[PDB]
């Protein structure tokens, strides 16, 4: 089997991407944030505290003929941005892009933090990291990918995120028309439960490539590119008037600037992030200070290749017995 679903930016900055997901019988379609940096599939629901729901579409298990309470199971998760959610668990039928899993754990939110309530466009998350990070207790649950895997034509999914445009998540096949050149595969460590890999270095603009190992994760649920402070300072030093602002919470730059590209290494291959991808616009409405898309990872404890980096590539998440990542230009 295979599945193919379009993923759409939630706003004009590509802050996140939503993908429609069918849950239950008859189908209830919710727009989920597919997150390769977490392992829970959780949704706004008929159980979510009413004051914490503001425009989201909810899952109502009582209206699904295939829903069953997973008795005694609870979940609670905290993300890198300080947001959180928690609740109870149902099993139900879940379909993505025509690929169906029966008996998927659907984690129903009783509580969500303010950042979730305030984002009316995101109805929940669908985690695609390794199932060792799933928060369900006392019986840990599998991701949608892990449950689908054995049915898939190939044990893979691909992320093809757009810049200011829709893109695609495919399950079970490589679309050889969706990229240019060849795919370069690189080793993955699953020790921390993430799609963790080592980039071979970077360049700023037309500058020379610096060969240096950068361990980090491929995370579709993170908007920005978080890298070591040395790398990030080297980038922003090429932008006149750029500075790190403790008041704003990262590097800002004059909105009048033209940003340089950023290149990262994948083995002997190179992925180029155009400068435009690194502009996240005014810090507040009407400001002439713009927020940068490359930020320091210092204090986060891991480097994160988030959407700024991933949307410059066709990315293969190879879930074979020995997992690997693949990157191609597009
Ligand atoms: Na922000």
């Amino acid at each position: 089997s295979t599945g193919s679903a379009t993923t759409t930016p939630i706003d004009s900055l590509d802050d996140a991407y939503i993908t429609p997901v069918q849950i239950g019988t008859p189908a209830q379609t919710l727009n989920l944030d597919f997150d390769t940096g977490s392992s829970d599939l959780w949704v706004f629901s008929s159980e979510t505290t009413a004051s914490e729901v503001d425009g989201q579409t909810i899952y109502t298990p009582s209206k699904s003929t295939t829903a069953k309470l997973l008795s005694g199971a609870t979940w609670s998760i905290s993300y890198g941005d300080g947001s959180s959610s928690s609740g109870d668990v149902y099993t139900d039928t879940v379909s993505v892009g025509g690929l169906t899993v029966t008996g998927q754990a659907v984690e129903s939110a009783k509580k969500v933090s303010s950042s979730f309530t305030e984002d009316s466009t995101i109805d929940g998350l669908l985690g695609l990291a390794f199932s060792t990070l799933n928060t369900v207790s006392p019986t840990q649950q599998k991701t949608f990918f892990d449950n689908a895997k054995a049915s898939l034509d190939s044990p893979v999914f691909t992320a093809d995120l757009g810049y200011h445009a829709p893109g695609t998540y495919n399950f079970g096949f490589i679309d050889t028309t969706a990229y240019t050149g060849s795919i370069t595969y690189t080793a993955v460590s699953t020790k921390q439960g993430f799609w963790e890999w080592t980039s071979t270095g970077y360049a700023v603009g037309s500058g020379t490539f610096k060969s240096t190992s950068i361990d980090g994760i491929a995370d579709t649920g993170t908007t920005l590119l978080y890298l070591p402070a040395t790398v990030v300072s080297a980038y922003w030093a090429q932008v006149s008037g750029a500075k790190s602002s403790s008041s704003v919470g990262g590097y800002v730059f004059p909105c009048s600037a033209t940003l340089p590209s950023f290149t990262f290494g994948v083995g002997s291959a190179r992925i180029v992030i155009p400068g435009d991808y690194i502009d996240f616009g005014p810090i507040s409405t009407g400001s002439s200070s713009c927020f940068g898309g490359i930020q320091s990872s210092a204090g986060i404890g891991i480097n994160i290749f988030g959407d700024v980096a991933l949307k410059a590539a066709f990315v293969v998440f190879n879930g074979a017995t020995t997992p690997t990542l693949g990157f191609a230009s597009k």
